[PDB]
């Protein structure tokens, strides 16, 4: 057996670790398989794509068309059905008829032994003729079959019957295909639109208490739910909601030692009041927990809990599984870190003594969030934990229940974040907080849009409360419309933490991107009620870009995103496109000054001539505009940060 | 179980055809084996390739490093011995012990924790101490670990005890290495030196005749060998000796039909004095073929025969195997073409009625030259017959005669070249004779000396029957002289076709590739004797070229070649290294006029400071010069055409 096939059809993407694990979709999801098609020879070839449904079913009719003139790459748009694991491949063939016709259209006016070439014509298309199901389309290629073979009439004459659109369109659908030469099936898995698409909410709940009772409980929390659902977003993520050690608990600001009634940071998980599988006894009870979900539900919100695989000293697992932990000689175990960062209230788990046994517990305590409603996961810092570890966990989640989403917590080097992607994680974080100027945004879009959306769907954040950007920090209520807007415009998933809304952007000290007086280590009470009468909250433009999202398809993908020329280093713009969706934005970074450029757009990238007009409205404001191939525009901070512009039907 | 190990080991190079294909190389070649290794957390890695011979045995340790910071790819320098199919691996594992290094550097003078440090220390010397064979050397480590628990001497001292010099080379040969995790095994087919290396000679043995009787047989022909040996060529490449057809044979000037005692095409193969396996009768017979390649073999000279997969209308296949080739319904058989050329005298084969008896006949007749002493083969454009055949072909062959070596004369798209090395093809022709600015050999040779080189070895022909490049047509003996210096240190192999020393460069008319009067359907006997005496030849020229090749490795391997920049566009220059020998090349492309231009050597490329100067003598003239970071050059065409310096030890 040869490893090339009679039609060489090569190197089919997209690809994933060479075949070993699954290319990546959403259901409604449109995407590109592409191969390397070539024969022998001078004659022309032919390829489509086929793609096959869980129970092995193939979609429609996919021909593909090559790329780029003499390169032999070519491609076809595929869009995936339900959810499950699907397959591709790719068919190459001789296209003889095409060849055929080349040379007839040459020959007959040449009066090149026409006669000849006539007949061979005529047996092609009694060939194609024999293949077709269709009585009409069968009966319409073999009167050209006559047409050709008749002796009494023009050769021109002859060889026209042969290309009338009526034959065309029956060769457009059933063509002649010889040779057919099949690529070895590539897997893809299909999964939920939330996967891919969402709009994310972090909040703590026992910040959302009373004033008689400060740290507040699921139900005083769940009150905070419909202001979140108000504004536009899909997905609450809540920091661990377990017992909180005491040992070595942190005070407020990141300082060693709590004191008093300090509540310490979350991710400081157990005590003797139980740990991952527990609630925190402040937030109330299992059963709260299961009205806070209910009521989450009502409100179209899906819950992402935070699981963060290491231990407070005062965890259950630190006596009962001492070989969870790497004890030093003394018996003692190092707090965990993630340099410069100490984290001296946690101890980090140790893999490699038990790993079965991690693993078993891992699944269990998932499976039982998972069984009081929690179907998606954000994971604490991934990238401290085997990479295996973790494929093994979600393949053993999603064996049993797909639908769940895990999100990597995973801002470190780029082999590590892709592989986590690439192993199964269904969302990752980004790099998106550090990406601020026009150079910056457009070389990191281009990355994350282009062969990366194989494997990785982005989770854009414009703050965490571990991130508060200097761009944040020196520019203000503008500088947090921009990075709003880009978020929620350059991602199909994007997220803030709670106080962003309120331009919250005081650091801890100059040159940190840690808040002052961080949420992780005290009760952050907000008086959301003072902030929406006086108009001190950009909550109405993140409701607006929300609804913008949920009203344009182009903003619910990832793949198609093109960066249209500006003249001002300050000021980008680009478009997004599904199907007759055109969605078209243009962004001053500058959160200081106002800038006024001029727009050059690409107008072939949005299917339109060089020379045409069309009408866009800015989503913003409701105004409507022309925009052509140069366009101007003055954007003003506070007033314009953007336009939002939709291309008009 | 999970796709990815316990220390991540992801995409290991070279690779082709994601492992279906071997990647390549040749007895003595050395390249670099590569991989992607990190793991979970913040501690150090290290890997190791294992290459293993056909008999399974395993290298010597071969420790990579990392490439370029924050990438996490590796990679180390392997070399190819004796030939077969080998195989490599990746090793990728935590490393303890320079963690423990790092840390106890900072700690120990700082007073940190420093018995639990040293203690941790003295755990991991035992442990590296138990894998370690050599007694002498576990002595070593464990005085070692003995040090660094008495506690008798300053903390200081006992770190110093685990850090020197004996101790770091047991360590450095055999580690300490934690979850050791292996890539799969990729297959790597090693063959013998000409494969990559040699430099070729075309000739037209009937073109090497007498007075009384100008058609030359092969013992005429015979009498060119020693001066063929002596401007220090390999392998002597024969248009095909087979008889050739009379129908539709071709006259002077690729004229349509032949007249009186026209010899035509050799390429039309076959007449009712035989086929493929038989010899023309002019020529001689299979005794005098014998004699020929005996007198080649002494001065070791290697034959190399065409193979051309085509027939004449006269050749026996026509009548005796009618279905390997296409009729049209009068029963006519197209001639074959390869546009815009049209070859009126030859019938392409057809191979999807009896692909099992072309491939028997196909290894039939190789087998029968390869008795007669002929071991490689130069295969005519062997894109125009299906690829699979000849995977199949070649790997027939090779099963049997792993030495024969078929090189692919496939001028095409890219697509299909790469194609025809990675399914067998040991040796490739390229697009070099279209590549003469210096933007076009920088290009070019990167893509050549890189990726490339993992599965194509390139032949530069400097020319062929078919290429005369407009370059020399314009350039004359200068740039004769130019391309000969470019082809001889670009590539291991080259080659010239006989005449090119003459400088003929007389096109068939402006704006062809062609010869005026090609020796490809005319006799073409040359004076050899009075260009000699006249100086009118560049033999030694090419002669010395040959010679500096035999005597400086660097020049007979293809994947280490560096450009360093010049201050002029017309004047390149490029650096080979292997081991010791270094070879700096500076070559004028204008072959019309002067160039001066400063060459600003790559220092670090060169294995030098860059503050540096080292003297090298210019082989073309026995000078020597001393050239650092910056040099002037001033080359004269006619007088020089480049400078081919050696680093002079
Ligand atoms: O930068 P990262 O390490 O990825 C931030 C996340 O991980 C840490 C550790 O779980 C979280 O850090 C908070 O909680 C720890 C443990 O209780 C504190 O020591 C630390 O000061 C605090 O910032 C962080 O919340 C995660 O998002
Ligand atoms: O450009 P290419 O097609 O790769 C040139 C080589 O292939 C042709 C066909 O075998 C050879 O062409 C010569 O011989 C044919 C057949 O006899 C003639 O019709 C043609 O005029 C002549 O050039 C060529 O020698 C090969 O190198």
């Amino acid at each position: 057996p040869t490893v090339v096939g009679r039609i060489p059809v090569l190197d089919v993407r997209p690809v994933v670790q060479r075949g070993r694990r699954p290319a990546k979709a959403v259901t409604g999801e449109s995407f590109e398989v592409s191969a390397t098609v070539f024969r022998e020879g001078h004659d022309a070839v032919g390829a489509n794509v086929v793609l096959r449904d869980p129970r092995g079913r193939p979609g429609p009719w996919t021909p593909m068309r090559e790329l780029a003139p003499g390169t032999d790459r070519w491609g076809a748009t595929v869009t995936a059905g339900e959810t499950g694991t699907w397959s591709y491949t790719v068919e190459a063939w001789g296209d003889p008829v095409t060849t055929w016709r080349h040379h007839a259209r040459i020959k007959i006016p040449a009066g090149l032994d026409t006669d000849l070439v006539l007949e061979e014509g005529a047996r092609l298309y009694e060939r194609a003729a024999a293949d077709v199901p269709g009585r009409e389309d069968r009966r319409e290629l073999l009167a050209a079959v006559d047409a050709l073979r008749d002796e009494s009439r023009p050769a021109a004459s002859r060889l026209a019957a042969a290309l009338t659109p009526q034959v065309d369109a029956v060769l457009a659908r059933h063509p002649l295909r010889d040779l057919v030469t099949s690529s070895d099936p590539l897997p893809l898995l299909v999964e939920r639109e939330r996967a891919l698409y969402g709009a994310w909410y972090e909040f703590f709940p026992r910040s959302e208490g009373t004033p008689h009772t400060p740290h507040g409980t699921f139900r005083t929390a769940a009150r905070r739910l419909p202001a979140i659902a108000a504004m536009g977003f899909d997905v609450v993520y809540l920091p661990p909601i377990h017992p909180i050690g005491t040992t070595h608990r942190k005070g407020r600001n990141n300082t060693l030692s709590a004191t008093g009634d300090d509540v310490g940071s979350p991710w400081a998980i157990g005590s003797p009041e139980g740990g991952h599988d527990s609630i925190h006894p402040a937030l109330g009870t299992l059963d709260d927990f299961d009205h806070f979900v209910t009521e989450a539900g009502k409100l179209g919100l899906e819950i992402a809990l935070d699981f963060a695989l290491q231990c407070s000293p005062d965890h259950p697992w630190v006596h009962k599984h001492p070989e969870w932990f790497h004890h030093r000689p003394d018996g003692t175990i190092a707090h965990a870190e993630n340099p410069p960062k100490k984290y001296q209230d946690i101890y980090p788990i140790a893999f490699d003594a038990d790993p079965d046994g991690l693993a078993t517990e891992t699944v269990r305590i998932l499976r039982h969030w998972m069984d009081h409603g929690v179907r998606i996961f954000r994971v604490d810092n991934p990238h401290t934990k085997p990479v295996a570890f973790w494929e093994r966990v979600i393949a053993d989640i999603n064996g049993t229940d797909p639908d769940v989403i895990f999100l990597a917590e995973a801002f470190t080097r780029p082999a590590m974040m892709a592989t986590l992607a690439q192993i199964g994680f269904q969302q990752s974080y980004t790099y998106f907080t550090w990406r601020n100027t026009k150079q910056e945004l457009t070389e990191y879009l281009t990355e994350l849009s282009g062969e990366a959306a194989s494997y990785m769907r982005p989770n854009f954040f414009a703050n965490t409360p571990d991130i508060l950007h200097a761009y944040l920090q020196h520019g203000g209520r503008p500088a947090f419309e921009v990075r709003a807007v880009l978020a929620a415009t350059l991602s199909p998933t994007w997220g803030i933490y709670s106080g962003y809304e309120l331009c919250e952007n005081t650091p801890l000290r100059e040159g940190s991107e840690e808040y002052l007086d961080s949420e992780k280590y005290q009760l952050k009470p907000r008086d959301w009620t003072r902030a929406a009468r006086e108009g001190t909250t950009i909550a109405p433009l993140v409701t607006r870009l929300n609804t913008i999202r949920r009203e344009n398809p182009a903003l619910r993908q990832l793949r198609d995103l093109h960066f249209h020329p500006t003249d001002k280093e300050e000021v980008i713009a680009y478009s997004k496109r599904q199907g007759s969706n055109t969605v078209l934005v243009v962004v001053n970074l500058d959160p200081r000054h106002t800038q006024e450029a001029t727009v050059s757009l690409d107008m072939p990238q949005l299917g339109l001539d060089w020379h045409e007009s069309v009408p866009v409205r800015d989503e913003l404001t409701g105004e409507t505009y022309h925009w052509g191939r140069a366009n101007y525009v003055r954007l003003e901070p506070g007033r314009t940060p953007a336009h939002v512009c939709t291309v008009l039907r």
